[PDB]
């Protein structure tokens, strides 16, 4: 038996608010904590790494969909809270590299102790969650119906129909699907 199974998300509670964090920014050392994203109309917070091939689906959305509404006064962060131990790739010096390749506009939060990926019951990479302007959950899940199996080109309209029904005031739609990808590597059980 060789490799990992991928896991789908645990769908986090819509309606609960966000759980606390402050964690390090490695692309300028800061520490960044859930008040400072917190937005007039959404905040996305995305679990993502760096060695995931359902993550590399969707890296250059990540950044096409950032910069098409941070501008809209929406925020974006990203959290890597796997094992660096573990997982090399995944450490916060790699990390900036990696978000300076890719030019990530967003904070990429490192979360050693995985207590935040834990709080928000994040279960793969990448997994999704858009919080409204109390910080309340509004929508889980896929960024979009595309996957590395399928043929559907990426387009991120899952979390822009969800963005847009925000923006303009609207029921964020219905329909929220979970996300699939490499399970979140977690830590020995202490």
């Amino acid at each position: 038996v060789l490799g990992m199974p991928a896991v789908e998300s645990n769908m986090f509670p819509l309606g609960k608010q966000a759980p606390p964090f402050a964690l390090t920014n490695v692309i300028d050392g800061n520490v960044v904590r859930l008040e400072d994203v917190k937005s007039d109309a959404a905040t996305v917070i995305m679990f993502i790494c760096n060695h995931c091939p359902f993550v590399k689906h969707v890296q250059h959305e990540l950044v096409r969909l950032a910069n098409d509404y941070m501008p809209k006064g929406v925020s974006f962060v990203a959290i890597n809270s796997n094992d660096a131990e573990q997982y090399p790739e995944d450490s916060p010096e790699n990390m900036k590299k990696v978000a300076e390749e890719l030019g990530y506009p967003f904070p990429y939060l490192y979360d050693e102790t995985q207590e935040v990926a834990k709080a928000y019951d994040a279960a793969c990479t990448p997994d999704f969650y858009i919080f409204d302007r109390d910080l309340k959950c509004v929508y889980r899940g896929q960024l979009d119906d595309s996957r590395p199996n399928n043929g559907i080109p990426v387009t991120g309209e899952s979390i822009r129909a969800a963005l847009d029904a925000l923006l303009e005031g609207r029921p964020v739609p219905e329909k929220q699907k979970p996300s699939i990808g490499c399970s979140i590597k977690w830590k020995p059980s202490a």
